[PDB]
């Protein structure tokens, strides 16, 4: 009756009741607080996923099976993806959390092809660094806003009045102009915007990788770091754009994990 | 009689005379002091290629060749690796310069199949943001040493008690632990350190996709961004070898496409 993936930064709950669904966060820092949260309710069953599972698993006496993040997160996402009127022969998806794994959906089923550790977690923690800001929501409406022109450095700075081998809008150093501006009064929302900027470029540009090498031209995107912040989307989907291929992002795409485990739950019951 | 790669960040000079090579570089924002030593010289032709080679060409009344840093890097790393025993039917080559560059080398050319803005301006401007060092030898001097255990979240964090879906050694999450270690003293050296420890992952991640992609075990990585830099090139070729590649350093790789630039001039000579 519950699905919760229990991630790295957030653990994400789907509660089932009368063939609805209702979403739930917590972060993973307050697992206990799941766990009392669970002692509260009807739950004959936990539908467990992602790193840890098995924490709540050994602190709560409902019984509990275990699925692998990878095809939870597969089969919740092409749920999804059919409920919101996508039938997709293939694609990748690239699932943002605190770090990023990329997989090739054939049709039938995941293989993961690559991941980075360029996610969620480098965006808080890099920006707390240069920012001192812990707090999500603080963080990224920071960020929005934010100027990368001090601090970025683009192919058409480098080949000035030259016209370059590849175009001279791209991005050819992150971080690339700061030594160019040392002057510069280095704002933390600038700071910000340049550290989501390198995070979804790099996603962006190993995702779009897979794609010409698995033959998609689908990439759909999913994690919770795209959660209140527009600036990511948008550095992700232009990105995904430019070099041909098709952005897609889900309406409760970061619970796909969750409502994966639910239904392998539910279908790991057969005989033979 | 000259070959330079003019950069955006460094010069790279290669002098020709009897037979033997003499290497120098000059920093790009003192290109004027290129101009300066070339006046002095007895140089009848210039074989120049990168983004500010049309500067040179423009500031002084030597005639100039100039040739395209792609095919010139190619060429020149295709001289050096036959000349230090290498004969590699085909390879990978990252040019780790200020962004980096990914070429696949079939055997005959070169084509370009990627890029990402880390490389060694992200090393520099990002080390500067964290640091306040400008200082390329401070910098990374002050990186190698560096622990970044409390900065970088590792599979196993996530994981804990349970055994992962990939080795739990692994990097999760870059930045992704500073959360978890709010109290630390985040010294200049371990956050510089991080800063290498990505840049040299993500350029890593790259180079051994586009290899599976293009089928070849071979990955020569060039660039002066590996210059006073031990942790970044021990962080590359690691990981090289941990994904069944093999990583190749080239003595004077920096300065392939200054020697390509010289060559190409050369055999740019023939008819029909
Ligand atoms: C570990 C995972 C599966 C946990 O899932 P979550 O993010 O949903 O909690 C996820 O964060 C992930 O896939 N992270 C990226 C792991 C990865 O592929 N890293 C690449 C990498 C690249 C280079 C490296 C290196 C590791 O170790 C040393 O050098
Ligand atoms: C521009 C180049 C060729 C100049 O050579 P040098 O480094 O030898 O001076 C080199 O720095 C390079 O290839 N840099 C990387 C360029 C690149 O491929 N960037 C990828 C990228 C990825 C994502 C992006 C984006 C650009 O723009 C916006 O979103
Ligand atoms: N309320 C929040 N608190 C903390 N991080 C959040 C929040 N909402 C979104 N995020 C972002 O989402 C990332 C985690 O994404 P998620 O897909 O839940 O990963 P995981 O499975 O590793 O928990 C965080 O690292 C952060 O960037
Ligand atoms: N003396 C130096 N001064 C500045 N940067 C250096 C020096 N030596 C090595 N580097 C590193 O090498 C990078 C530039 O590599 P290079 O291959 O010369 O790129 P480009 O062709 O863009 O000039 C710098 O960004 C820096 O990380
Ligand atoms: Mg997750
Ligand atoms: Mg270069």
């Amino acid at each position: 009756k519950v699905g919760i993936d229990a991630g790295g930064t957030l653990i994400k709950i789907v509660q089932e009741q009368d063939n609805q669904r209702t979403f739930k966060t917590e972060l993973t820092k307050n697992i206990d607080q799941v766990v009392e949260w669970l002692n509260q309710q009807q739950i004959e069953k936990l539908c467990l996923t992602g790193g840890n599972a098995g924490v709540i698993a050994e602190n709560i006496n409902i019984p509990a099976q275990i699925f692998v993040e990878f095809d939870a997160a597969s089969q919740g996402l092409g749920i999804l993806l059919k409920e919101q009127g996508h039938d997709l022969a293939d694609y990748i998806f690239a699932n943002v959390g605190t770090g990023t794994s990329l997989h090739y959906f054939d049709g039938q089923s995941q293989r993961r092809v690559g991941g980075i550790g360029t996610g969620g977690g480098m965006i808080q923690g890099l920006g707390y660094l240069l920012s001192q800001i812990t707090d999500y929501k603080q963080l990224t409406d920071m960020a929005q806003h934010g100027d990368r022109n001090t601090i970025d450095l683009k192919v058409r700075h480098i080949y000035k009045d030259t016209e370059p081998p590849i175009p001279g809008d791209l991005t050819a150093a992150n971080f690339g102009h700061v030594l160019h501006h040392l002057d510069a009064d280095f704002t933390p929302s600038n700071k910000l915007a340049a550290v989501i900027g390198v995070v979804g470029e790099v996603v962006t540009t190993m995702a779009i990788t897979v794609a010409r090498e698995f033959k998609t031209e689908n990439i759909v995107y999913i994690g919770s770091s795209f959660h209140n912040n527009a600036l990511l989307r948008k550095v992700v989907e232009d990105y995904t754009v430019l070099r041909g291929c098709k952005p897609y992002y889900v309406e409760n795409g970061a619970f796909s994990g969750a409502i994966g485990a639910l239904y392998l739950e539910k279908h790991h019951h057969h005989h033979h």
